[PDB]
């Protein structure tokens, strides 16, 4: 019952998060946590990041829990 963030859309490389691209859900395996939403806002992914997709740390720069 561990919810994660899933891309809402495609997230661009190198493109700052907006909460329009962040949504979440129960996946597996488990991700950022979705509590961190307000956290990942003005980070930029590394990699682009298809719809759907679970974010990884290793995706995100600068992202530590």
């Amino acid at each position: 019952n561990q919810a994660s963030v899933v891309a809402n859309q495609l997230i661009p490389i190198n493109t700052a998060l907006t909460l329009v691209m962040m949504r979440s859900e129960v996946v597996t395996p488990v991700g950022i946590p979705a509590d961190d939403i307000p956290r990942l806002v003005s980070m930029q992914v590394n990699r682009a990041v298809p719809l759907g997709t679970t974010l990884m740390p290793d995706m995100v720069k600068g992202y530590p829990p």
